[PDB]
């Protein structure tokens, strides 16, 4: 629940 913020920044990232 902590990694919320890097999940939706899996998108972004690749």
């Amino acid at each position: 629940v902590k990694w919320v913020k890097k999940v939706v920044k899996w998108v972004k990232k690749v």
